């Protein structure tokens, strides 16, 4: 009677708590609101989603309050997947919680651990220094867990031997914060470590990380030399391919079959010399195929000289966009090809057979010219393949949502890619977040090209165009938590558009969102946005 055990809100109350609990993760709570949420803790109780509101209410520097709050997490009904990221986060150094965190993280699949991975390894920054050190040789944190499912999935292994590697060879973390870098070269000795006491299946996998190591390191070697020749581009080409083709000297071209640190489901067995060149860019990245162990080809990009980390960071949120699309039946044929920094200054990204829009404006005059050419249709809209020009309204309609969502600037038309089965999608994340070369960018990244592509504004194909981007700006709102939670991760992260305003990087996604809207209005809103762009176009 005296009790909160049996508190129990009224009609209002409730509508008011629902209002709390319905709030995205980074809403900071009023005292108010911190009051109520606390008064109905038994209540909310029955609420999954209700626990991390609660955990924003309790005054950890009282006793009594603390050890009630750890009392009510134990009961709480357990916390999602999604949710227990925003307890991996610098908010959160209460011990029990973090580790509730891992225990929920735990119930994730290989699958969805991968996809949060990079953010996971960067929620390192917010753990225990000392624990971590301690466990090296003389209940899981988060160091703990990641190990041992990488002891038991070699591409969680892979990724997080490469994740984890680039931290070790950062020299601003090393200079600016000398704990966290000794933090992460201890994450790396203790997952050597934890693999050196496994059996020999696992021994064998710690030895074909090392073996993808001193690929990468000859690699670089191979490059610096490349880099460094004195003569045209034919030269630097003939040189490339000469080292390549010497084994005995680099073990380049023929090695016993390792993971493809970019895709380690692929195997290797080396590069193809003569098909090796450079880019007319000016720091030189080579283009590399890889022979992979059925006998097939691998084309990468691999690029020395240069930080991928900020292009590594959008691959793979379109990765997870892609995903969560098709996790709702939603396949807008996009190309999340994959990108991985081997170190902070060179890195691998997928090579997708593709031609830049540029290029098909000067080589055929329009996107249709080019569809007609390679997909025509005699009875299909304006004359192309009806399957191409499906591909290429869907792959539209979802990069049109993900840029405007990732605020993706510098988008010249060497930057926008087409293949001939139709899709459309964009490379080179080099300004993102709002940012562009040049002045006032527009909110949506559309341009005449595009529409002329689909048959222009009178075409019904600029209607299913238009729909879809509806269907996937709803889509990717519905994980507008687990979205904002993986960019809070990322806060601290040496990418240039974050490092710019740590504080403000969550805020500029969330907008995107307009999540203060219901599904009515944002379908109005995005429609505004493509009919204001569109018509500012013409
Ligand atoms: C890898 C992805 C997907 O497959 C197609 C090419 N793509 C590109 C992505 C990227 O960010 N930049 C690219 N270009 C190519 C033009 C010259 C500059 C630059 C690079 F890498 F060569 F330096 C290409």
């Amino acid at each position: 009677s005296m009790s909160d055990h049996d508190l129990k809100p009224n009609a209002a109350t409730r509508d008011q708590l629902n209002i709390i609990v319905s709030y995205p993760p980074t809403k900071q709570l009023t005292y108010e609101e911190q009051d109520l949420v606390w008064k109905f803790r038994y209540y909310l109780t029955n609420q999954e989603k209700a626990l991390t509101k609660f955990l924003k209410c309790v005054n950890w520097d009282l006793p009594q309050e603390a050890k009630q709050a750890l009392e009510l997490l134990g009961k709480w009904k357990p916390m999602d997947v999604e949710d227990s990221l925003e307890l991996l986060s610098s908010h959160y150094t209460n011990p029990t919680v973090r580790r509730y965190a891992v225990a929920r993280l735990r119930q994730a699949d290989d699958e969805d651990l991968l996809m949060y991975l990079l953010q996971l390894v960067q929620a390192l920054k917010y753990e225990n220094f000392d624990d971590i050190k301690n466990g090296l040789e003389p209940e899981q944190d988060l160091c703990t867990f990641l190990i041992s499912r990488a002891c038991k999935n070699s591409t969680l292994a892979n990724y997080l031997y490469w994740y984890v590697i680039v931290e070790c060879e950062d020299q601003d973390t090393q200079q600016r914060d000398p704990k966290t870098h000794e933090m992460y070269l201890n994450v790396m000795r203790r997952f050597s470590q934890a693999l050196l006491k496994g059996d020999k299946s696992v021994r064998v996998m710690r030895s074909l990380l090392a073996a993808q190591q001193t690929f990468v390191d000859r690699l670089v070697h191979l490059m610096k030399a490349v880099q460094r020749e004195s003569g045209n581009r034919k030269k630097k080409n003939e040189r490339l391919q000469a080292l390549l083709g010497d084994n005995e000297k680099m073990n380049l071209s023929d090695v016993e079959l390792i993971p493809l640190p970019l895709e380690p489901q692929v195997k290797i067995r080396g590069i193809i010399p003569e098909t090796a060149t450079l880019f007319k860019s000016a720091l030189m990245p080579a283009q590399l195929f890889f022979k992979t162990e059925d006998g097939g080809k691998y084309p990468v990009i691999f690029k020395h000289g240069d930080d991928l980390r900020q292009d590594q960071l959008i691959l793979q949120i379109i990765s997870l966009m892609d995903k969560l699309l098709r996790k709702e039946n939603l396949d807008l044929k996009l190309t999340p090809y994959k990108v991985l920094a081997t170190s902070t200054k060179h890195g691998f990204m997928q090579f997708i057979q593709s031609v830049p829009v540029a290029e098909v404006l000067d080589t055929e005059g329009s996107i249709q010219n080019f569809f007609r050419k390679y997909a025509p249709s005699e009875n299909g809209p304006n004359g192309i393949s009806a399957e191409v020009m499906d591909t290429y309204v869907k792959s539209c309609a979802g990069y049109c949502v993900i840029t405007y969502i990732l605020g993706v600037g510098d988008r010249h038309l060497d930057n926008l890619l087409l293949t001939k089965t139709g899709k459309l999608f964009h490379i080179d994340f080099g300004y993102i977040l709002g940012r562009d070369p040049k002045p006032l960018p527009p909110p949506m990244k559309l341009n005449k090209e595009m529409v002329e592509g689909m048959g222009g504004t009178q075409s019904e194909q600029y209607q299913e165009f238009r729909k879809q981007c509806y269907t996937a700006f709803l889509h990717l709102r519905r994980y507008s938590n687990l979205i904002l939670n993986l960019f809070s991760l990322m806060v601290d992260a040496n990418i240039p558009d974050i490092a710019l305003e740590p504080d403000k990087t969550v805020k500029k996604v969330q907008d995107k969102f307009r999540l203060d809207l219901s599904d009515e209005e944002a379908v109005h809103y995005m429609q505004s946005l493509i009919d204001e762009s569109v018509h500012a176009l013409f």
